[PDB]
RNA sequence: UGUCAACCGAGCGUUGAUCCGAGGAUGUCCGAAUGGGGAAACCCGGCACGAGUGAUGUCGUGUCACCAGGCGCUGAAUAUAUAGGCGUCUGGGGGGAACGCGGGGAAGUGAAACAUCUCAGUACCCGUAGGAAGAGAAAACAAAAUGUGAUUCCGUGAGUAGUGGCGAGCGAAAGCGGAGGAUGGCUAAACCGUAUGCAUGUGAUACCGGGUAGGGGUUGUGUGUGCGGGGUUGUGGGACCUAUCUUUCCGGCUCUACCUGGCUGGAGGGCAGUGAGAAAAUGUUGUGGUUAGCGGAAAUGGCUUGGGAUGGCCUGCCGUAGACGGUGAGAGCCCGGUACGUGAAAACCCGACGUCUGUCUUGAUGGUGUUCCCGAGUAGCAGCGGGCCCGUGGAAUCUGCUGUGAAUCUGCCGGGACCACCCGGUAAGCCUGAAUACUUCCCAGUGACCGAUAGCGGAUUAGUACCGUGAGGGAAUGGUGAAAAGUACCCC
RNA sequence: UUUUGAAGAAUGAGCCUGCGAGUCAGGGACAUGUCGCGAGGUUAACCCGGGUGGGGUAGCCGCAGCGAAAGCGAGUCUGAAUAGGGCGUAUCCACACAAGAGUGUGUGGUGUAGUGGUGUGUUCUGGACCCGAAGCGGAGUGAUCUACCCAUGGCCAGGGUGAAGCGCGGGUAAGACCGCGUGGAGGCCCGAACCCACUUAGGUUGAAGACUGAGGGGAUGAGCUGUGGGUAGGGGUGAAAGGCCA
RNA sequence: CCUGCAUCCGGUGAAGCCGCCGAGUGAUCGAGUGGUGGAGGGUGUGGGAGUGAGAAUGCAGGCAUGAGUAGCGAUUAGGCAAGUGAGAACCUUGCCCGCCGAAAGACCAAGGGUUCCUGGGCCAGGCCAGUCCGCCCAGGGUGAGUCGGGACCUAAGGCGAGGCCGACAGGCGUAGUCGAUGGACAACGGGUUGAUAUUCCCGUACCCGUGUAUGUGCGUCCAUGAUGGUAGUCAAGCGAUGGGGU
RNA sequence: AUAUCCUGAGAGGUGAUGCAUAGCCGAGUGAGGCGAAUUCGGUGAUCCUAUGCUGCCGAGAAAAGCCUCUAGCGAGGACAUACACGGCCCGUACCCCAAACCAACACAGGUGGUCAGGUAGAGAAUACUAAGGCGUACGAGUGAACUAUGGUUAAGGAACUCGG
RNA sequence: AACCAGUGAGAAGCGACUGUUUACUAAAAACACAGGUCCGUGCGAAGUCGCAAGACGAUGUAUACGGACUGACGCCUGCCCGGUGCUGGAAGGUUAAGAGGACCCGUUAACUCCCUUUGGGGGUGAAGCGGAGAAUUUAAGCCCCAGUAAACGGCGGUGGUAACUAUAACCAUCCUAAGGUAGCGAAAUUCCUUGUCGGGUAAGUUCCGACCUGCACGAAUGGCGUAACGACUUCUCAACUGUCUCAACCAUAGACUCGGCGAAAUUGCACUACGAGUAAAGAUGCUCGUUACGCGCGGCAGGACGAAAAGACCCCGGGACCUUCACUACAACUUGGUAUUGGUGCUCGAUCGUAUUGGGCCUCUAACCUCGGACCGUAUAUCCGGUUCAGGGACAGUGCCUGGUGGGUA
RNA sequence: UGUAAGUGCACAAGGGAGCUUGACUGCGAGACGGACAUGUCGAGCAGGGACGAAAGUCGGGACUAGUGAUCCGGCACCUCUG
């Protein structure tokens, strides 16, 4: 729950603001799950983490 | 025949010692440690080739990690095939004082308190390469001037325009003046060829510019991929037809033989070359400098005090050399050397002079109307955060994440919301030296800087003794005199 | 020294020789002397000179101010108002006009002085006269004593107390029950080593940075101890006292 | 005090120190004189200061009183004759007396590294003097097929090829290899020098390996046998990385 | 069935015509030579049989080695005797209930384990003692008070002290 | 016969016993201890450590495990559900994000009047582009209603009503939830207190047994007893003794002289009297007066505000830790939407059949999930990966926005 | 004699009656006391009003208490900017 493997898009850093403007640490995430990647015709495919944006651009096909 | 620091015994050298300059071998063990093991410098092996004993026991020289990337073989449950397994080559594991790039990232303290702020994007950490790095060829500014023309770094522009519990504080840009010159080059799309596959075929009147004609495969027609031409831009450009001008020879092809228009090979003549625009090697110069050295001028002058003249008085000489040190007391002419000249076996790097590599000349020049192209989950839009003076405020621009999601030249984006008219430009791919930042090391120089409680903690046994089981802390100790001639000898 | 008030019984001083304290940086600001120039002054960054010298007009202040502005100008803003007011035309003298509500309104003159270096007092930003804590964060180091647990050994001198069970003689129909011999279960009892620390006297510039002399509780267990291992600081551990963590 | 400039002094004695004599309204001065010394100084006028001490329970070094006062670190206690030598209650020899004796004795592991022996001396140390020493100097000294460990095996635990998870840094754990306080494993008595002893020697034992010779002696090539009875296997001898006992 | 096997204390023979010793001679920092007897009883273990046996519940390591089995290799190997050989690396002095370790010291503390004689004694307590080792590092004198550790004391016995 | 070698009894209080604790002032009436009750846990459990895998619980399965209060055994364990938590009923009101677009304006196409010639100067209006943007939709929380005291908690005063004196020993007044059942009581609770009564010696503010006037005893922060036990606290009795009237004597190690070595704290100065005075209010050091040869040794300690630690007690200023209905945040938990995200069916509505796009429910498998079975990578593997079989399933989990509880942390 | 006290008012500022909103706009010569900013009075000018024939008075209440800076923001209008 990291990072995307084929994209690489890590997850990003900011700071968080309360309603009284105070300032806190906190982290955001991208949206990625476990999938079964298809690339091979054959009819294989393999546990790899992928993300929202790879998968519905299809990069990693879908079967 | 190094040194602390005397002393003895031993020896070499004119047949060139010692010394210094360049290159070359050996180099026990640990230390990324990598034959296996482990509490640093200590225990135990395999394999091959050699040495030794009547044979084991023994000994020498090689070789015996892991990971990643190529190449070859092999193909499980299971069939296609994959994972996995073997053989062989190429690379990597650590260290380094400062300098860079991208992230993460704190608390003391001011506001006479303090939440926002500031301290600060500081200390520290992480991943990273170099000798420099990064950035870089306008989707840039400005405003009716017929302006500038890649990037970087300094000085102004000003503590102003702004911002802030409008408190404490924080802080631009444009333009202008300087350092440099390369206002440079590449790459995917529009279309033909070629190894292919996936396909299907009316498998025959379609593939080839016209005419004579032979046939049914340069598949008849589609798709994705590798390979060579033609193109690289803003007054838009590029691909197709249509006229004009056309600065070597020959061959094979445009299905085929014959004329017309195109594709491709073999030979002049230019073009550059270690280069970012393509890469590899091989044949002949600079008293270019550097790593040592060598030459190098003139008073034993006289008189005086003196232990000692390098002190005082009087006479000389050199000066392309009166910088600086040593020598028994302040030395141009005593010594080391300074001005100046020379000077290298080997090696270094620079520059210049020579085989070889490769695009183009099958091609270039100025026009015309029509059909196709100009960088995809991108631009924009909505929500949540950053940093620009802008501390969500009307919020421009850049950017992180999540949803939605566009078009190809009367297209698109920019001039601080936005509309209309004007003006500039062509992002969603990649390289690019010169102007700049720094010293762990080496060479040469300087001090109206310190002289032993000062000066680096360290002028001597120095990061030693010592303290702490640990991170760590961290001490004080120079002057005899010209030479030791360091007081023979006698006496208590 | 600090005190309104002290020779003090308010503090500091054993003596001696050394070491120890209003400086620096910036074209900063105000003020004050000093030198050139004079309606101008004035150069940065950068070039050429072993050298302090010579170039370098990019910049900054006075030269006109008023008004938030479109603007205007010896005037200007407020305003319906030459109608009074706010700001400015260096200052002055003289000349005329008004009231003499103190002064103002019109003409002519002498005519204005600022700017660069530098000495000195203060001030701005850097910790800015000197030195002085309890506490915060980041990064690292310790469970060899002390707490708990884990695997593996060792340790407890002597002496008493006698459950179940068992066999025999009684009781019963069988028992419960009644006596007789064996057994040593006991977080049982008295008492060594070891372990603990209740009272008491000493020590208190101690022999010892928490002991000694007399007495005091367990001693087969929740026992004692050796060996090697694990537990890291807003945390560990803790038969729980706000203890321990060299 | 250091410096630019111009001057003067100095082995016929420059700088500090200790006196005498004097001098200015002050911080002081003397080119006026005496002893010590041996190597650079003064005046005039400019520029720059780490430029002037008595106190902060200041710091480095040296030294005052209490002071020749307390103590000289237990629960046993010495005495005598002789010797050595300059020195003897504290050293050597001999003779009495006392104390300890579940230790105040004889040993192992952990713990230190030359404290062990021989020879030399007694300015450093031993709470006093020392001929002595756990002071130092120079030399010498440590002997395993069988004792403790390694080459044999394992635990609580640590590392960790692949792998999982994690923004990076990093946390986990498989196969394996490390880790005695355990299991198995083969020697005892006596003698020996200034220091070594289940180690050397004497006497007698035990456990693994290699070579040669000899004797039992069985098969490969013949072939009886048992068979499942022509033919195909075979039970010799080794025997596990596997199974089962211990 | 004391069948058969295993184990196995203790006893007995061998090791040993050897070694050592009480003692006798000369000989002294000491060495050399010679060298007797070595039978029977009592007491009695914390040591052996013993990983035994009997009771109890809180219910009690692994691997290696050894034996065996086949799987599998296999034509030389097994046994016995004799002769001649090899058997690897580190630890090995001295100090150990302390002046040599932990405590800043030549310290009134601590430090795991093994040896345990005689007499009285229940004893590993207590008293004197053998083997064995010590007189441990400032001394010599002196009826002061006072201090501290002991010893004794008429009659009352707790009347002091908050408190036997 | 030395040495060695338990005083005992009678009560009360507290605790059931043996045990453990503040190294270095406190060993207990403190802590735990076996008994019980309640709450929670359906199994890769809850509860944990860890942002995650994973590990413990357990190589176990409610006759167990985690949390809470109580403490052997005997007789027992009263009333109250308003407030706050917890479990249920959410049947209505309220509101977040997101969907949704009534009306409005800016903009110039087109225009509405003069004014020219080739849309502006004095208002209408299309599209597109933008803005605030309203009504409708929502789920949780909150308000509403029941249960729970071995959950945190509370359990009063007021008046009247006996045969002479004594008071309430029944009824009603306010309130809310009721206004102390058993048991005990000048106690480890009691200020007025040494309350009153009986025991104890001559004397008893201690002690023992009772009296109820319980400021302010009380039954799971338990009451009253209780065999045995306690280096726990209080009182009484016999024996004893130098604890006393009342002390005396003897020995050891110092204290003392002699010999040797040789110590520390402090220290402004010194040939450092006293009586009465004088002052920063207590004088060795000042005024008047009295006394007093110089220098030592052994003893005693009133003074020299003697030495020790920049006073702990007080206040000011600044820290640290702690508590909560003080403020502001965070972790965690929890509600919806949205992406992951598929197909077919029943059922509810805003331009009784006609149009509305979102809710509720049932189904199917291919996404996805299972510390389920069997095989392979594999010689040794409870790791891991792949195939297959078997179950869940468009949920859950996880990204982004958002509403609530939130001394668990800052 | 509205609201406490004092100072005043018998001429009225006590009461009664008719009309009317000067409880205006643009201004202000000078003084009052104050560390700072806050606080107090005022003659007189112009516009256009009220009362009164006129002379004349009216910039709230016989007098002294009935209140609050800065910043940020809202509303109407404006010959400012854009
Ligand atoms: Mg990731
Ligand atoms: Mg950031
Ligand atoms: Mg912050
Ligand atoms: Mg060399
Ligand atoms: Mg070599
Ligand atoms: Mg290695
Ligand atoms: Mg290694
Ligand atoms: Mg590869
Ligand atoms: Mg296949
Ligand atoms: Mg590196
Ligand atoms: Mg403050
Ligand atoms: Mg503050
Ligand atoms: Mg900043
Ligand atoms: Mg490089
Ligand atoms: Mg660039
Ligand atoms: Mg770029
Ligand atoms: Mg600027
Ligand atoms: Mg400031
Ligand atoms: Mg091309
Ligand atoms: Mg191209
Ligand atoms: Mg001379
Ligand atoms: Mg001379
Ligand atoms: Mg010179
Ligand atoms: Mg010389
Ligand atoms: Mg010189
Ligand atoms: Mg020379
Ligand atoms: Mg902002
Ligand atoms: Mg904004
Ligand atoms: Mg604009
Ligand atoms: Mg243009
Ligand atoms: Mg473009
Ligand atoms: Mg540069
Ligand atoms: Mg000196
Ligand atoms: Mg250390
Ligand atoms: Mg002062
Ligand atoms: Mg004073
Ligand atoms: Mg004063
Ligand atoms: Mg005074
Ligand atoms: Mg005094
Ligand atoms: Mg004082
Ligand atoms: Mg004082
Ligand atoms: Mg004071
Ligand atoms: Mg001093
Ligand atoms: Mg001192
Ligand atoms: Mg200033
Ligand atoms: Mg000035
Ligand atoms: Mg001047
Ligand atoms: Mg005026
Ligand atoms: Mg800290
Ligand atoms: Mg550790
Ligand atoms: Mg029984
Ligand atoms: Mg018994
Ligand atoms: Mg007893
Ligand atoms: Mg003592
Ligand atoms: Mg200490
Ligand atoms: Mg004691
Ligand atoms: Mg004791
Ligand atoms: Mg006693
Ligand atoms: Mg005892
Ligand atoms: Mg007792
Ligand atoms: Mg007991
Ligand atoms: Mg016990
Ligand atoms: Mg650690
Ligand atoms: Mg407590
Ligand atoms: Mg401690
Ligand atoms: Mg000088
Ligand atoms: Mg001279
Ligand atoms: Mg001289
Ligand atoms: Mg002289
Ligand atoms: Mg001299
Ligand atoms: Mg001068
Ligand atoms: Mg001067
Ligand atoms: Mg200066
Ligand atoms: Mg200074
Ligand atoms: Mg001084
Ligand atoms: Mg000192
Ligand atoms: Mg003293
Ligand atoms: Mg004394
Ligand atoms: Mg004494
Ligand atoms: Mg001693
Ligand atoms: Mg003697
Ligand atoms: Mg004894
Ligand atoms: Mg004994
Ligand atoms: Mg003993
Ligand atoms: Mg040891
Ligand atoms: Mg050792
Ligand atoms: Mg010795
Ligand atoms: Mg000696
Ligand atoms: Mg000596
Ligand atoms: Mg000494
Ligand atoms: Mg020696
Ligand atoms: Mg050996
Ligand atoms: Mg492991
Ligand atoms: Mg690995
Ligand atoms: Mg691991
Ligand atoms: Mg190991
Ligand atoms: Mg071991
Ligand atoms: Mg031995
Ligand atoms: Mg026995
Ligand atoms: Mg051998
Ligand atoms: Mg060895
Ligand atoms: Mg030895
Ligand atoms: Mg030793
Ligand atoms: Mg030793
Ligand atoms: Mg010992
Ligand atoms: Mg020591
Ligand atoms: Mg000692
Ligand atoms: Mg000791
Ligand atoms: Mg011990
Ligand atoms: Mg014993
Ligand atoms: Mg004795
Ligand atoms: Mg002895
Ligand atoms: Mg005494
Ligand atoms: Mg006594
Ligand atoms: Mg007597
Ligand atoms: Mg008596
Ligand atoms: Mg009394
Ligand atoms: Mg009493
Ligand atoms: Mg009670
Ligand atoms: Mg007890
Ligand atoms: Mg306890
Ligand atoms: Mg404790
Ligand atoms: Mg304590
Ligand atoms: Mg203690
Ligand atoms: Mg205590
Ligand atoms: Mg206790
Ligand atoms: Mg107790
Ligand atoms: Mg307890
Ligand atoms: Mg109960
Ligand atoms: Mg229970
Ligand atoms: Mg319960
Ligand atoms: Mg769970
Ligand atoms: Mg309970
Ligand atoms: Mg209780
Ligand atoms: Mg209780
Ligand atoms: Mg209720
Ligand atoms: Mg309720
Ligand atoms: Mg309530
Ligand atoms: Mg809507
Ligand atoms: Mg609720
Ligand atoms: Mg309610
Ligand atoms: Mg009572
Ligand atoms: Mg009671
Ligand atoms: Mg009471
Ligand atoms: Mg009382
Ligand atoms: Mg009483
Ligand atoms: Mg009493
Ligand atoms: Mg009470
Ligand atoms: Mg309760
Ligand atoms: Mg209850
Ligand atoms: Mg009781
Ligand atoms: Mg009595
Ligand atoms: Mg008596
Ligand atoms: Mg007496
Ligand atoms: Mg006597
Ligand atoms: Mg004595
Ligand atoms: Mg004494
Ligand atoms: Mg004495
Ligand atoms: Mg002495
Ligand atoms: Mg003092
Ligand atoms: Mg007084
Ligand atoms: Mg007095
Ligand atoms: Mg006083
Ligand atoms: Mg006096
Ligand atoms: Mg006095
Ligand atoms: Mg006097
Ligand atoms: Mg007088
Ligand atoms: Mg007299
Ligand atoms: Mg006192
Ligand atoms: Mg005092
Ligand atoms: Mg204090
Ligand atoms: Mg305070
Ligand atoms: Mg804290
Ligand atoms: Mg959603
Ligand atoms: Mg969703
Ligand atoms: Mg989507
Ligand atoms: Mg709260
Ligand atoms: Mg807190
Ligand atoms: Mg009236
Ligand atoms: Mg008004
Ligand atoms: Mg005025
Ligand atoms: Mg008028
Ligand atoms: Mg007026
Ligand atoms: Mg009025
Ligand atoms: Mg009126
Ligand atoms: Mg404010
Ligand atoms: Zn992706």
């Amino acid at each position: 729950a990291a990072v995307c493997d084929i994209c690489g898009k890590g997850p990003g850093f900011g700071k968080s603001v309360s309603h009284s403007h105070r300032r806190t640490s906190r982290r955001w995430n991208p949206n990625i799950q476990p999938v079964r990647a298809v690339t091979r015709p054959g009819g294989n495919k393999q546990r790899i983490n992928a993300c929202t944006s790879c998968i519905k651009a299809g990069k990693v096909s879908r079967a």
